[PDB]
């Protein structure tokens, strides 16, 4: 319904953030993305918007070396081929 249901690439990086199950909600799959980049402390410091995720999980996820929270079409395309609807 707002249920989605995350393909296995995203679904185990969700888990890995504490995710149960493998229906959710798109806030859901946000809050633990973020959760996930927050305690892999993947983004700079220095720069706080930028997440370099290169040899990461997410970074195959999402096929990039780095991107930024302020421009994500990275993570909507990530989302919209991950995301499986009704
Ligand atoms: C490294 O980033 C941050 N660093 C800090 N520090 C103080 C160090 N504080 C906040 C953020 N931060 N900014 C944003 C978000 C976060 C956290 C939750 C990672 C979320 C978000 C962004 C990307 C993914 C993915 N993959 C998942 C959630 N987010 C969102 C971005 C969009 Cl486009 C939609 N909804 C969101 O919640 C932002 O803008
Ligand atoms: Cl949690």
């Amino acid at each position: 319904i707002n249920q989605v249901r995350p393909k296995l690439p995203l679904l185990k990086i969700l888990h890995a953030a504490g995710a149960q199950g493998e229906m959710f909600t798109v806030k859901e799959v946000m809050h633990y993305l973020g959760q996930y980049i927050m305690v892999k402390q993947l983004y700079d410091q220095q720069e706080q918007h930028m997440v370099y995720c290169g040899g990461d999980l997410l970074g195959e996820l999402l096929g990039r070396q780095s991107f930024s929270v302020k421009d994500p079409s990275p993570l909507y395309d990530m989302l919209r081929k991950n995301l499986v609807t009704l």
